[PDB]
RNA sequence: UUUUUUUUUU
RNA sequence: UUUUUUUUU
């Protein structure tokens, strides 16, 4: 198995400048019972280093608990999800970071840096990242998390009902929630059991669809219906990028056919 | 930065149930010498732990180098980016993954072990996860990295090609390219400025736009374009999705109603 | 062409 | 031959 762990192990598990106890860290563990104590819990990972902000509802048999690094947490859940204890099985996952925000329409020269300088400003940050492609040069969208919710409420209306841009020149940025997900850990087949019927949908093996079949003409319609959806989409974003790539030019139109026009009447 | 003990520390950063060695291990250097040995390359990496494959090529001034885990490339390439080296300042960041792809119309019932399991069949496969929500379910939506571009290759053909299918109840499996996304080390100033004009653009700082104009105005009906496009895309999906829905049922009648057809016809040879 | 800038193998 | 997992301050 897994070693635990070590205080050697501790710093390591550091990913490299990671701010410790983010709230990526923090871990929901449901499906406690109802007389689990304070320390109970706690005592679940001391394993895993000197925890931190921790909280039950008692009331509803669940609670979070943040520990060192993003690595050691995940661990963690690793060591746990599906732990029993006192009959009932404990479930571990990540809490839901909900003070998180994508970002959009960034310039290629937003830094990771300066995405945080700018948003620093609705609050404690956590962290805020551009993304970079496979050779590492930005793609317009970015992450910020958050300190606290309010900080990113804040930050959400302001920039989507004001107009919030970065550099010289002007895009606005389009800050939307962040939606999580794992694709990580994600779904193992451990925990895919305890649902009603793995068996009926699991009993006909992997396969490729016979080439008569219903099943097979089926499917072949379905793909046919989604290689359209695709299309479709693909079409929109050509339709509306030569939209936005057309705009900035013939704005540059209300500042140039707009005195072409107005010059000569007054001193004359 | 750059750490005090290792070895007795590395073993540590294998990950949970990680595979070692994986093409996300996989490190590009790009930007080093002529004259660079093969040697000089690993030795370079001797303090990150066992050198996995490890290529160069010579002609264009770059390589690659497994290590043991993802964390420990990492590190490996935070504490060797822009390292100077005979005259240039090479360049570590994380090579490119063909061999990776991305898996839809997924049953929710399709686990991640399944998953490789199915496509285990086109090749050795590294990893593969089915993506899950906040609330950790099936997002019908999965990766699978493989062995190598041939196994990911043909895994695409007869994927495309054919109808894969993994449960009983038929979803074709949609596999496409996953193209690949840096949302950890992202984009640092650090090396923001070595591209042309950092500053030219850098120049104004953070700020709301003027309540009168002229980037507010622009930005507003760019602001528009784009809940239009949103609208548009939104719409895509939900007439899309209603046509599939739909075609569940109005199938079982390509399978009943051309079948109770074709009993009554014979019943009058009298 | 000092270099950042191209370069991501079967 | 034991229990909140469409419940996340």
């Amino acid at each position: 198995s897994d070693s635990e762990g070590f205080k050697a192990n501790l710093s390591l598990l550091r990913r490299p400048g990671e701010k410790t106890y983010t709230q990526r860290c923090r871990l929901f563990v449901g499906n406690l019972p109802a007389d689990i104590t304070e320390d109970e819990f706690k005592r679940l990972f001391a394993k895993y280093g000197e925890p931190g902000e921790v909280f039950i509802n008692k009331g509803k048999g669940f609670g979070f608990i943040k520990l060192e690094s993003r690595a050691l947490a995940e661990i963690a859940k690793a060591e746990l999800d599906d732990t029993p204890m006192r009959g009932r099985q404990l479930r571990v996952r990540f809490a839901t970071h909900a003070a998180a925000l994508s970002v959009r329409n960034l310039s290629p020269y937003v830094s990771n840096e300066l995405l945080e300088e700018a948003f620093s400003q609705f609050g404690p940050i956590e962290r805020a990242v551009v993304i970079v492609d496979d050779r590492g040069r930005s793609t317009g969208k970015g992450i910020v998390e958050f300190a606290s919710k309010p900080a990113a409420r804040k930050a959400f209306e302001r920039c989507s009902e004001g107009v919030f841009l970065l550099t010289t020149t002007p895009r606005p940025v389009i800050v939307e929630p962040l939606e999580q997900l794992d694709d990580e850990d994600g779904l193992p087949e451990k925990l895919a059991q305890k649902n009603p019927m793995y068996q009926k949908e699991r009993e006909t093996p992997p396969r490729f669809a016979q080439h008569g079949t219903f099943e097979y003409e089926y499917s072949q319609r379905w793909k046919s219906l989604d290689e359209m959806e695709k299309q479709q989409r693909e079409q929109v974003e050509k339709n509306m990028k030569d939209a936005k790539d057309k705009l900035e030019s013939e704005m540059e139109d209300a500042y140039h056919e707009h005195q072409a026009n107005l010059l000569r009447q007054d001193l004359m």
